[PDB]
């Protein structure tokens, strides 16, 4: 698929998605128009590990890049493993301007290893 990513605006409440790539639409099965303005957690669901969610939340607060692997859901309810790479984007003034999150679909690290401390 074309590279899956979204861009959020941390200068607006709770990181709304301001851009979603064609690859993200293809991976997730959502339309662009229905994605825009959402927080990226809309892809989560019952099987998503809340400990991994908390890691993300801490990295966003700290404006620190992070990679995690977590369960996400397509619009039709299909589960997929998402290796999510989140990167803060700063402007020339050093000010946070965007986050970008790139999704790679796959159980790259087997669940039994991911689950160790
Ligand atoms: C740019 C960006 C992209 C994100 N993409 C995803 C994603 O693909 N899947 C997901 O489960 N959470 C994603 N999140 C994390 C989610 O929005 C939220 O920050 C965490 O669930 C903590 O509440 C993303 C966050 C940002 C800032
Ligand atoms: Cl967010
Ligand atoms: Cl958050
Ligand atoms: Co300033």
């Amino acid at each position: 698929m074309e590279k899956s990513f979204v861009i959020t605006d941390p200068r607006l409440p709770d990181n709304p998605i301001i851009f979603a790539s064609d690859g993200f639409l293809e991976l997730t099965e959502y339309s662009r128009e229905e994605i825009l303005g959402r927080n990226g957690r809309f892809l989560q669901g019952p099987e998503t590990d809340q400990a991994t969610v908390q890691k993300i939340r801490d990295a966003i607060r700290d404006q620190r890049e992070i990679t995690v692997q977590l369960i996400n859901y397509t619009k039709s309810g299909k589960k997929f493993w998402n290796l999510l790479h989140l990167q803060p984007m700063r402007d020339q003034k050093g000010e946070l301007q965007y986050f970008i999150g790139v999704q790679l679909d796959g159980e790259f690290i087997p669940n039994p290893l991911l689950g160790l401390d």
